[PDB]
Order: C-alpha cells, then sequence, then structure tokens
C-alpha cells in the first residue's frame, strides 16, 4: 500500500482534476469498474482505500486480467475526491476507441436509439438504465456530443458510459444500420398505435427509438419505423420524461433481453 | 396585442423575474396551464405569442373560470425569453396554500413518498411521472425544499408542481399519516422480497416509498412498511435511478390508478 506523497502515483492526481490528458481517465466505484473490465476497457492500475473492505471478485477479476491493484490509506483517498465522500474504489483506464455499430451488432439485446436528446443528464441516466435493464447498446443521434469520454457524460452516467457501446452517429447512418441489421425499429410515442405492454410478445431484436420533444423523434424516422409504441397514461395528452419512458419500455422487454443473453 | 410600456401588463416583468415576494408566479407552456387551472390555481391573466396560433380550449377553461387572455407580440414575447423561445403559452398565477395530508387523503390513487431525495432534478421529474400516471399525491420527506413555490422546483417540474398535492413533511409525520389512513406501505428496494410486477395484483390502495440512497430509504420506515418491492435487473448488484424506479412502479399500478380516477 501507499500512504506517502507521492511516489509516481501522481498520475491519479493528474487524470482526475480538470486537467487535459484524454488518453487516460478515472473510473470510480466497484460496479462501474467490474462492468468496464467486462467490456474490454483497458486499465493501467486499480486502487482501493485501506479503510474499506476491497471487493473480493474485483480483486479476482483484476487478477485474471493481469490488472495491478494497490491499496491507498484513508487520508490520501480523502484528499482526493470529496465531497461525494469517497469513491472507495477506482481505477485508471485508457479511454477506448469510439464505439461503432459493429460493437452493437456482435452483441445481443435490444438497441436504444436517441434522437435529439442533448441534455447530458438525460443521456447519462439513460446509459445507466439501458445497462441495468439489458440493452445491447445505445445510438446517439443529434446529441451534440463529440466524444463519449466527455467528463460531464462520464459523471452523469455514474461511470457506466464505457460499460456498453454508445455510438455517435448521423441520422441516415443509424437508419441504414438498423435496416440492414434485421432489427425492427419501434417508435415510442404517447399517441402510439401499440401498447408498450405488448412489447414482451415480440420475438425480434428491437431498436427502441426515443425523441426529446413530445413530437420527437424526427418524422424522418417514420420511413424506417415499423410501428409506434405508446405508454398508457391518465390521458394520452400528457407525456413522460425520455429517461422514464426508456425505463418502462426496457422493463417490458426485460425477459426478451434476458433470453437474448 | 400590446407593444406598449408599461401598459400595466408589466406584472409579468415583476413576477417572472427574481424580485422580492414569493406570492404570485409565472407558469410557462400550454400544458402546465391546463392542469394548474384543472386543480384550483388562480391565474391573474394568461398571455400568448401573436405570430403563433392560439390554443383554443385554454379559452374555454379560462372563460368558465373568468381568466382573461391577451396576445403579445413575438418581438416582446421573446423580449423576455430564450429557448424555445416557443414556450408560447404562459400566464401569471397565485401560489396556493401549502399542501396538506388531507388533500392526498381525499383524492384517489396510490401515494408516492420520497425519503431523503434532495436533487430537484429528480423531484421535478418525479412530479411529472406521478401526475401523468395518476398518483394521488407526493410526500417529500427530508428534501431540503423550504417551499413548493421554489422557482427551481417549478422549473424542474415544468410547472406541474401545482397540479397535485405535494406535501413537505417530517419522517414521523408521514409515518403516522400512512398508518391512520389504512394504506398498505410498500418499500421499493433493489433487494426487495416482492417483485414489482406483482404490485398490480394488490387490490388495496398503496403507499409507495423510495429512498435517495441504494442503502435507503431510512430504516425507520421499516415497521410501517409491510413489504419490500424489487425491480428486476440484469443483476440486483446495481440500482435504478429514483425517477425511473418510480415510473416503473406506477406503470405496474396504472390499472389501479386509472381505477382511482
Ligand atoms: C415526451 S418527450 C418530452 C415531453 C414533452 N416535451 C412534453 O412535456 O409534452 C420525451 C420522449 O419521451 C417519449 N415518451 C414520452 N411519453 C411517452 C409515452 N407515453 N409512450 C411512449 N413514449 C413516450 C417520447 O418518445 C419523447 O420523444
Ligand atoms: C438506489 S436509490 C439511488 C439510485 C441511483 N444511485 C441514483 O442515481 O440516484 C434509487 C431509489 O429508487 C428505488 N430503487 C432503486 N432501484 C430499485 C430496484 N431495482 N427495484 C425497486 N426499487 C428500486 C429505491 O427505493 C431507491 O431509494
Amino acid at each position: 500500500a501507499n500512504p506517502s506523497d507521492p511516489a509516481v502515483q501522481r498520475i491519479i492526481d493528474v487524470t482526475k482534476p480538470s486537467r487535459s490528458n484524454i488518453k487516460t481517465t478515472l473510473i470510480e466505484d466497484v460496479e462501474p469498474l467490474m462492468h468496464s473490465i467486462a467490456a474490454g476497457v483497458e486499465f493501467i492500475e486499480v486502487y482501493g482505500s485501506d479503510s474499506s473492505p476491497f471487493p473480493s471478485e474485483l480483486l479476482d477479476l483484476c487478477g485474471r486480467q493481469n490488472i495491478p491493484v494497490r491499496l491507498i490509506d484513508s487520508s490520501i483517498v480523502n484528499q482526493l475526491f470529496k465531497g461525494e465522500r469517497k469513491a472507495k474504489t477506482f481505477g485508471i483506464a485508457r479511454v477506448p476507441r469510439p464505439a461503432r455499430f459493429g460493437d452493437i451488432a456482435s452483441r445481443r439485446g435490444d438497441v436504444v436509439v436517441l434522437d435529439g436528446v442533448k441534455i447530458v443528464g438525460n443521456i447519462g441516466a439513460i446509459v445507466r438504465t439501458s445497462l441495468a435493464l439489458g440493452a445491447s447498446g445505445i445510438i446517439l443521434v443529434d446529441s451534440d456530443i463529440t466524444s463519449i469520454a466527455d467528463r460531464r457524460l462520464q459523471r452523469a452516467s455514474r461511470g457506466y458510459v464505457f460499460s456498453l457501446p454508445v455510438v455517435l452517429s448521423g441520422r441516415e447512418e443509424a437508419i441504414a444500420f438498423i435496416r440492414d441489421s434485421g432489427m425492427q425499429l419501434m417508435t415510442l410515442k404517447a399517441d402510439g398505435d401499440i401498447s408498450v405492454k405488448e412489447l414482451g410478445d415480440n420475438p425480434d431484436r428491437l431498436a427502441l427509438l426515443f425523441g426529446s420533444e413530445k413530437g420527437g423523434p424526427s418524422d424522418l424516422f417514420e420511413e424506417a419505423s415499423s410501428a409506434s409504441v405508446s405508454i398508457p397514461m391518465m390521458s394520452q395528452t400528457e407525456s413522460l420524461n425520455v429517461s422514464v419512458s426508456l425505463g418502462i419500455a426496457l422493463h417490458e422487454r426485460i425477459d426478451r433481453n434476458l433470453a437474448a443473453n
């Protein structure tokens, strides 16, 4: 373990602050770490607080992946971070190459397609929900996001932005991929023809499309769109937050996305 | 149509801006207005952008409640705006008295209870979801919100904050009200005993409890809590966002809450 200051550990104090270096980034907490490693994300070294029980399985995973792991005493860990108290566990990872359609095609499970969603808070929460409910990947269209390593997005996603393919794509390219991949594009809308409760019956791999406005997504998607899906509300004149709408849709598909895996 | 100053309509430029008193307020967007008046809120006057068709119906529900409406010019409508830009339909209103437990106890539908939820972003979205999915009301325990009026809770709620009973309360106060009301308390947690899918089966009106932590809600709600509810995920090792968890919870109760309206 290291209790002194620094040693060469200074790297941690470099990749964390509002520095510049992009090649590396910090991923906090055990679960984001576990899922990152599982997704092939390369790590330089994983750390942990000597005042916290280092998760047995992370230690093991890192072991079977040749990932070095060192303990750090409380005082130094407290110096870092704050005031979210503690990460208690974290690692230095090389920022992966941009995700591609190929990363989604080779995986199994529904695909989440966002169109016009720009608020990082929504995108972040959507990343978490998609991962937790068994989505294969996410395709972002018109999100104003240039890179997925955007720290705002990393933080908004609880550090899960690398745990599943998040592809930045143009509208036409996304449509072409979905079309030629054999997936069934489903447009979720408050005034959709089909009840969201009927999604569980669908045996096909689905591409669930969401917008940012109650009129979204772009009507230009209607061409590729196979059907419109609606989430029942008190009245269909209301609407739900896109992240909330995503959660319900994926919730209805949970069995199909578990069967896929 | 009035391009005149002050033209006395300058109320909007003393209520919308951050001034002195917390009484009246300005509500944007066409929808928030409808449900606001459809509850018991009083509007001094509603305005609208000129070069942009006016929503007929707002007039009917403003004529039967004696609420005046006047058109503003797009040069002045945007003289006070930025976006969207196309908020279009707004109007000053009078902040109602603080919500009471009785308000909820008189209305029908499951009750939502948040414990320790402080982030207004979630609380706001949680309001929309509760409203849209037919929740009787929300109890905000330990939210650090001094008043529902708070301009940040309004903006985070799109202006729907006055569409249903939102009660600020202490932990003991809320626990006492749920027992004396006969409602069955359900605590939602990742490692709950009952599945969220089984909620729709319960014939009784429910009180849904959500914490702010993964280790929440406060275990002091346990005695009152007669059951724990868990939403299935790829692995209970993780957890869902509070608003997403709520949406799914109410979604499974949609038939019972449509039954309560
Ligand atoms: C509804 S818009 C934002 C709400 C809108 N601006 C409003 O308040 O009127 C966000 C996204 O959530 C999705 N969504 C909202 N309600 C839905 C519902 N009831 N069923 C299916 N999708 C829904 C839509 O696809 C939309 O693109
Ligand atoms: C775990 S807390 C905090 C969630 C997340 N850490 C966040 O960004 O806020 C989320 C709340 O939603 C409820 N919740 C979360 N995951 C759930 C699940 N899998 N099943 C049922 N309820 C859940 C819990 O009551 C909890 O209080």
